[PDB]
């Protein structure tokens, strides 16, 4: 039933890549695929991520997201994270990722 996925929702001009599951070694190619390909497809430039379902994060996560910073910029797309758990927001900050990413609270504020 459940071992990591994305939901993906084209909004008005923003593309809401909702994520499902905690973010690990499966994501470490899954989301990487489901974004490098989707950023090619995407009609909407503002690639919002939703981390409301991300209960845990591995180092797998952060390397798999930061590589997409280029992939978005390969297609002139934006990139934002939203709904970050407090257990994960700190993680990005601690590993100095937050200072080099973008964080909001709802996908609507992205």
């Amino acid at each position: 039933m459940n071992n990591l996925k994305l939901d993906i929702v084209e909004q008005d001009d923003k593309a809401i890549v909702r994520v499902q599951g905690d973010i690990d070694a499966y994501n470490s190619s899954e989301l990487k695929e489901q974004l490098r390909n989707f950023i090619s497809t995407t009609s909407k430039k503002k690639i919002v991520l939703d981390l409301s379902s991300v209960s845990y994060m591995d180092s797998a996560g952060l390397g798999t997201l930061v590589v997409i910073l280029k992939d978005a910029k390969i297609n002139g797309k934006e990139f934002i994270l939203s709904s970050l758990k407090e257990s994960i927001s700190r993680i990005l900050k601690l590993t100095h990722l937050d200072k080099i990413f973008k964080i909001t609270d709802t996908v609507e504020e992205a």
